[PDB]
This record gives structure tokens, sequence and C-alpha cells, in this order.
């Protein structure tokens, strides 16, 4: 999980990134670099969302496996990155 | 496609960025800063992949609609950004 701690501390430096979440395969968020429940919410949602992608990638091309994601929105933005058996989250704010 | 030409020329500066593609709302890739058909592929698939998200953002919160996208596969990462009615496309490689 340290390698992820490196894929995390990196966003930590980015601008706007206020917190990050690190869940495992079971679907339970192991670490939570945010208020307290923010990890619990993104762990029950961002968990299934990133999953709908890791699979689609194969449909369009089983050779281009997935490795990291990034979705921008209005209220803010969210960086992601599923490691070997875990996945990360990055709630960062735009224009800060 | 001017304001977009600004959301584009920006990536143009990025490094790994090798090309870009512009589409509208009908799904037709208006412009194409890449191969001849490479745009047709990123213009017919990037439209359905970004929809799976634009719908999720609403689920978690219909008040926080989406705004832009960005994914990272094994070869490189495809950046995107659907404006009022024109979405853009990007193909820049990671590992700066």
């Amino acid at each position: 999980m340290a390698e992820v701690e490196e894929t995390l501390k990196r966003l930590q430096s980015q601008k706007g990134v206020q917190g990050i979440i690190v869940v495992n395969t079971e679907g339970i968020p192991i670490k939570s670099t945010m208020d307290n429940p923010t990890t619990t919410q993104y762990a029950s949602l961002m968990h299934s969302f990133i999953l709908k992608a890791r699979s689609t990638v194969r449909d369009i091309d089983p050779q281009n496996d997935l490795t990291f994601l990034r979705i921008r929105s209005k209220k803010n933005e969210i960086m992601v990155a599923p490691d070997k058996d875990y996945f990360l989250i990055v709630i960062q704010n735009p224009t800060e």
C-alpha cells in the first residue's frame, strides 16, 4: 500500500486536492485522508463506479487494461487510481 | 470551436500529448488533430464512455453535473471535455 501512499501524496501536493481515500478489494475503505465519513461515501460509490470502468476498458480493448482514472465535475473534481488490489480517491477543488 | 481552441492549444503544450479530436453533440468529430480515422474511433467510443459518468455525477447529486473527463490506460491517457455542445479529445502519454 506504500506505493499507493506515493500515488497519493502526489495529489496531496496538487492544488485543490483536499483529501484522498484508499480502499481495498473487499470494497471497504482501509485508510481515509478526509473528514471521517467522506471515505465511507466514496467507498460505497466511487468503488462501484471505477469498477464499471476497469471492465469496460476490456470490452473496447482487453489489451489496454486500466491503471488510473480522472473525472472533472462542477462542485469540484476527483482523481482516482486503482492499484493492484486497492484503489485511491482525490476530492480536489478547481479554481483555488 | 474557439473557446475550445483554447481548451485545446493548452494540451498542445503538454508533452506526451500527441494529438487531439473535436466532436459536437450529434457525435460527429467536427475537427481532428490526429490520424484520419483515429478520430472516428475516439469520436464514436469516447461519447458512450463519458456518458456512464455524466449519469453517475447526477445520481450522487443532480446538482453537481459533470463538466470534463480524463482517463489513463496502459499506453497513455485520453483527456476530454464536453463544452456547451462541443466535446474535445486528447491523447497524451504519462511517465513524463
